[PDB]
């Protein structure tokens, strides 16, 4: 802890808050979390060092002093929420789209093969650096552990659904694809219903047709109003044939149906992607 000369604070987390932090010692410049200890939470959050990946923001040192428990990660200069305030007058060429979607999609395959979710993406949770590269960071806290924002939380979640997938994280990708393309929030609620209608509004109230067990969900009710589909066209208006085609699939409410990160890093729209750098202001 007295390791560590705090420079600037980065934001309150949902496990605590975070500060940008040079390491007295080496003099590296970190990303330090303080949380705020079970075993369970010691020993899971061990297995996370363990994960290493060009597209996971790696957890350098777990230190559990005092009675306390500070993270220490690699540190990038900007996340994906600030980037797309800075480009909201042209919005992120589709180029950069299709890099960073790609990107966050070997990243989640990578996980996902190791069993660990991220449970909460957002925007806030992505950062990028000047090389072009984009980084998953915050992987594994949630079961590490146990306003918050709902825009990208899965309809099974909302549901009651308690055992969720990496299904999950599919979908919350799927709907900060759609944010970067329109420049928008796809689903912004305010509360848990309004979520869920919001949702409802835009994919059509889900049956047992679309979604078996649908109906059994602890949270679902009979008396949910019922909303016709609407046309992806319209809801992502500039996106092409090949990229709509694949958010409808990271989109589709049936957890079992939607697409694994794995099947969506083979589909068309990767096809013609590649690396390109992008303009940041730090
Ligand atoms: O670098 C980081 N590693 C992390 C691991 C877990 C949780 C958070 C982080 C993390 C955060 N970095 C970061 C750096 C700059 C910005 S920003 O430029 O977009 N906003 C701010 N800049 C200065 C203070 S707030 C946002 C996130």
């Amino acid at each position: 802890m007295e390791n560590f000369q705090k420079v600037e604070k980065i934001g309150e987390g949902t496990y605590g808050v975070v500060y940008k932090a040079r390491n007295k010692l080496t003099g590296e410049v970190v990303a330090l979390k303080k949380i705020r200890v079970p075993s369970t939470a010691i020993r899971e959050i061990s297995l996370l060092k363990e994960l290493n990946h060009p597209n996971i923001v790696k957890l350098l040192d777990v230190i559990h002093t005092e009675n306390k428990l500070y993270l220490v990660f690699e540190f990038l200069h900007q996340d994906l929420k600030k980037f797309m305030d800075a480009s909201a007058l042209t919005g992120i060429p589709l180029p950069l789209i299709k890099s960073y979607l790609f990107q966050l999609l070997q990243g989640l395959a990578f996980c996902h093969s190791h069993r660990v979710l991220h449970r909460d993406l957002k925007p806030q949770n992505l950062l990028i650096n000047t090389e072009g590269a984009i980084k998953l960071a915050d992987f594994g806290l949630a079961r590490a552990f146990g306003v918050v924002t709902l825009w990208y939380r899965a309809p099974e979640i909302l549901l009651g659904c308690k055992y969720y997938s990496t299904a999950v994280d599919i979908w919350s990708l799927g709907c900060i694809f759609a944010e970067m393309v329109t420049r928008r929030a796809l689903f912004p609620g305010d509360s848990e219903i309004d979520q869920l209608f919001r949702i409802f509004r835009t994919l059509g109230t889900p049956d047992e047709v679309v979604w078996p067990g649908v109906t059994s969900m602890p949270d679902y009710k009979p008396s949910f109003p019922k909303w016709a589909r609407q046309d992806f066209s319209k809801v992502v208006p500039p996106l092409d044939e090949d990229g709509r085609s694949l958010l409808s699939q990271m989109l589709h409410y049936d957890p079992n149906k939607r697409i694994s990160a794995k099947a969506a890093l083979a589909h068309p729209f990767f096809q013609d992607v590649t690396k390109p750098v992008p303009h940041l202001r730090l």
